[PDB]
């Protein structure tokens, strides 16, 4: 106590969903609620419960198959500040130069 | 019922921190706690449950003043995800195009 988090970002002019509506293939949907606990969803395929550094794992190795993926980071509205700062983090320091963020019900 | 909100972000090697410490000028910093409701905070001098129209008057103002004016986006760690994107999309539509995000006690 107490550490904090940060994260610098770009707003470039193009959005989140011409992202995903100009792509070829499903965007990377990385859900946050829990503590540093993360659901990485692709179509149907649901991939719960992953800590930080299996979701690294999972993102390293699709942005690598394929650097045009389209990464989302999902979440509830009431979704804390702080764990949508470490998911940037975690997305970055896997080699995501971009992501989408939305709200979801 | 129910609107979500959506921002795309870029996120660059350069830090929040690098930002702040490579400027000349103290950053701008939009505080979020309140349900569209923003303190803006240059050094000492708070401008407070400032509305989003009057948050967008006062960022696009010294924005036009300096370009290089460092902008960041504080909030406790519990701030809730939709406010962030909130404060993301506004700060973008007064013309900012890089922000901080940082949680703060
Ligand atoms: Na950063
Ligand atoms: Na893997
Ligand atoms: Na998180
Ligand atoms: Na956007
Ligand atoms: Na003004
Ligand atoms: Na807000």
């Amino acid at each position: 106590p107490i550490i904090t988090q940060s994260v610098e970002v770009d707003l470039p002019d193009a959005t989140e969903s011409q992202a995903v509506s100009s792509n070829d293939n499903p965007p990377v949907i990385v859900e946050v609620s829990g503590i540093g606990q993360y659901t990485v969803v692709v179509e149907k395929d649901r991939l719960e419960r992953l800590p930080p550094e299996q979701v690294v794992a999972e993102v390293s190795s699709r942005f690598k198959a394929n650097p045009k993926t389209v990464f989302l980071i999902g979440g509830a509205k009431d979704v804390p500040y702080d764990e949508i700062i470490k998911a940037l983090n975690l997305l970055h320091s896997a080699g995501v130069k971009s992501v989408g963020l939305m709200t979801q019900p």
